[PDB]
């Protein structure tokens, strides 16, 4: 049974956290308090094989590095989140792909472009650009909700989908 470690990064405020535990617990997280754990746990069954999920839900703030990039050379694939109504933070997923890129020292890295929020109207990051920018890189661009699940699984299994292509 193979164990597939996941890693969500991207500026702060996009929703990696509401992702991940709407994803492994199945509820939005918003006002009232919650348990930090960073480390999450899952079986799931991806086109037929059962797997373990190992998601990192690391921290947007980047005073707080010592906990992303040291386990950037741990994860096989990375969750790569902008929310579709923060411009900044689609435009720092550059600087998240290239850090991805020179701690595991390749050009082809199990990746997944995340645009999280589409429940909200205040859109400032179009889906055609999200989709243009995920062409240029070469891998899936996926649109979801933490707040009404839209695309959560969707999202979490392409990456699985794409750690098991590149291990061909
Ligand atoms: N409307 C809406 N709000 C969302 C969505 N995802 C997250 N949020 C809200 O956005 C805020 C930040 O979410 P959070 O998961 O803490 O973001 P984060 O990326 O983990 N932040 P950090 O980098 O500081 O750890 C919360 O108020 C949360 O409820 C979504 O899909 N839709
Ligand atoms: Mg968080």
């Amino acid at each position: 049974m193979t164990e597939y470690k996941l890693v969500v990064v991207g500026a702060g405020g996009v929703g990696k956290s509401a992702l991940t535990i709407q994803l492994i617990q199945n509820h939005f997280v918003d006002e009232y308090d919650r348990t930090i754990e960073d480390s999450y746990r899952k079986q799931v069954v991806i086109d037929g094989e059962t797997c373990l999920l190992d998601i990192l839900d690391t921290a947007g703030q980047e005073e707080y590095s010592a906990m992303r990039d040291q386990y950037m050379r741990t994860g096989e694939g990375f969750l790569c989140v902008f929310a579709i109504n923060n411009t900044k933070s689609f435009e720092d997923i550059h600087h998240y792909r290239e850090q991805i890129k020179r701690v595991k020292d390749s050009e082809d890295v199990p990746m997944v472009l995340v645009g999280n929020k589409c429940d909200l109207p205040s859109r400032t990051v179009d889906t055609k650009q999200a989709q243009d920018l995920a062409r240029s890189y070469g891998i899936p661009f996926i649109e979801t909700s933490a707040k009404t699940r839209q695309g959560v699984d969707d999202a979490f299994y392409t990456l699985v989908r794409e750690i098991r292509k590149h291990k061909e």
